[PDB]
C-alpha cells in the first residue's frame, strides 16, 4: 500500500521534472520523506526547489535555521511561506 504509493512518487521524480519538495517546520529537515526523496533522485539539488510550510509558529531565528541552511544546499534555494 505505503510502498506502492511509494513506487509512483519515485517514477514520477525520477525524470527531469521539476520537482517542488514542501516541509513541515515542525518536522527536522533530515527527517521528512520529501527532501530526502528530492535528495534521492537529485543528489546536486539542481533541478528541486524547496518551500517550508507551517512557518509561522518558529522564532525568525528559526526561520534562518530552516529558509537558509548549508546542510543540504540546493540551487533555485529554499522557500518559507505561510499558507491558510
Amino acid at each position: 500500500l505505503k510502498r506502492k504509493i511509494t513506487e509512483l512518487c519515485d517514477k514520477y521524480i525520477r525524470g527531469p521534472n521539476i520537482i517542488l519538495a514542501i516541509s513541515a517546520a515542525d518536522t527536522d529537515l533530515a527527517n521528512s520523506t520529501a527532501l530526502q526523496a528530492s535528495r534521492r533522485v537529485d543528489p546536486r539539488g539542481e533541478r528541486t526547489i524547496g518551500v517550508i510550510t507551517k512557518m509561522d509558529l518558529v522564532e525568525p531565528e528559526k526561520g534562518a535555521a530552516i529558509l537558509s541552511d548549508r546542510q543540504y544546499p540546493l540551487k533555485l534555494g529554499y522557500v518559507g511561506v505561510i499558507s491558510k
